């Protein structure tokens, strides 16, 4: 009988929409949801590509966001129970970091209860005690003013952290850098190689997103933590100008680059084949001096490019894998 403190700072109708999609709301503006993946992992011994790529055990990932319904993009491949996001900023009052982490852990368990049957036993126990905080559910998490501190809160309770951002909020990165509160691994999602594609695919709600993204990339160079540039590829929408993507990538010189297939305006044929991704990956690596194709995972049609000076058998800020 777990209970989560909550009082959704949004129209009740919206809040109900999140619930029907199985999100567990936290506080005024956050939420938790079980990895789409996680089910088959607990019941079928399934693995995730993040495990193959970085040594991350997805079944011990607590997937959440401190910015549930606000974002700076209304992207065409962005799932959100409602029509468009509610706005470009996190409305106040803002919940504090410790409360968010605590309640999120309770939310995670509450959702887990919906299990135990055909379920693995030792694994369920580990999912009940997550060690990876995936800050990438929905919305634009960097809109939360206290990201740095949120990261520390997770770290104090032994989690390693992973932030996924669309990069339109460089000031939050400058702040985390300044107060030295960086996550274990930082991902910036890039879905457009040029300004026109950026508008038609991301559908910006702010006017200066492109320059903010350019700044974000520049702030990632030599960043003292694990870095990733993730490209979500949509057939017929953004799989072009690989040389332009390389330039964006090069401004940040991330440790890793993921060429990932995208899997509302978007048809089922907008989904590229794994073979399409391999091709795009090859075309891309050709424009990235000092990088090479390091691995792939066909089941998720994703290919991994890694910077040459990163050790394929190491861990940490200079190795392929997360500290054991």
């Amino acid at each position: 009988k777990i209970t989560v403190q909550a009082n959704p700072n949004m129209p009740k109708e919206v809040a109900e929409l999140f619930r029907k999609q199985h999100y567990e709301i936290v506080g005024r503006h956050s939420g938790v949801k079980l990895c789409h993946w996680l089910k088959k992992s607990l019941t079928e011994g399934r693995f995730c590509y993040k495990q193959k790529f970085y040594g991350i055990h997805s079944h011990r990932c607590l997937q959440m966001t401190p910015v549930l319904a606000w974002c700076t993009h209304n992207c065409i491949f962005c799932w959100r129970p409602m029509e468009n996001f509610l706005g470009t900023e996190l409305p106040q009052p803002w919940d504090d970091p410790a409360f968010i982490v605590e309640e999120s852990i309770k939310a995670q368990r509450k959702l887990l209860i919906g299990y135990k049957p055909k379920v693995d036993k030792k694994k369920f126990e580990e999912a009940w005690n997550p060690t990876h905080a995936a800050i990438s559910l929905s919305g634009e998490p960097m809109l939360y003013p206290y990201m740095g501190d949120l990261v520390e809160e997770f770290h104090k309770r032994g989690f390693t952290t992973f932030i996924v951002t669309n990069g339109t909020i460089p000031e939050r990165l400058e702040e985390m850098i300044k107060e030295d509160k960086l996550p274990t691994q930082l991902y910036v999602s890039i879905t457009a190689p040029d300004i026109e594609t950026y508008n038609s695919v991301n559908i910006p709600m702010i006017p200066d997103g492109w320059e903010r993204i350019l700044r974000f990339l520049e702030l990632m160079r030599d960043l003292p933590t694990r870095t990733v540039v993730r490209l979500t590829l949509v057939k017929g929408e953004n799989m072009h100008s690989p040389e332009k993507y390389a330039k964006l990538i090069l401004k940040a010189r991330p440790m890793f680059v993921e060429a990932k297939a995208y899997m509302n305006r978007l048809t089922i044929n907008n989904m590229p084949s794994h073979q399409d991704i391999r091709e795009f990956a090859e075309a891309l690596v050709k424009h990235l001096p000092g990088y090479h194709i390091e691995d792939e995972y066909e089941p998720s049609r994703v290919v991994l490019i890694m910077r040459d000076d990163v050790d394929p058998q190491g861990t940490g800020v200079e190795g392929r894998f997360i500290k054991h």
